[PDB]
């Protein structure tokens, strides 16, 4: 209870990160859409977008409302966009960064 959950979307072309509050919250709107409820689930409403090249840790930056039609906006707004997104965009594993690797087929007993 102390960190946010993050859910990528892979555009068309860019890539649209959208923030949200926890799994739970979010399984529960899926199991019951309500737009009366999105706001419990997103605390943010805004779509941010990776640094001006590779790099997430970066600053990410904000879409302009040309590269949201790219997907839905020709004549959508900023709720419903999101909606879609929190259909079921695309999970993250994890963040790893100085940690290693490990946890595979044993690493003395059985190879």
């Amino acid at each position: 209870m102390s960190t946010v959950t993050k859910y990528f979307y892979k555009g068309e072309n860019t890539d649209l990160i959208v923030f949200a509050a926890s799994e739970e919250l979010v399984d529960e709107y899926l199991k019951n859409p309500s737009i009366g409820k999105l706001s419990e689930v997103v605390e943010l409403f805004e779509v941010f977008t990776p640094q001006d090249g590779r790099g997430a840790e970066g600053e990410l930056g904000a879409a302009s409302k040309a590269q949201v039609e790219n997907e839905f906006g020709k004549g959508k707004k900023i709720e419903e966009v999101i909606d879609l997104i929190l259909r079921n965009g695309k999970p993250n594993s994890t963040t790893s960064s100085l940690k290693t690797k490990g946890g595979n087929a044993g690493t003395k007993a059985y190879n």
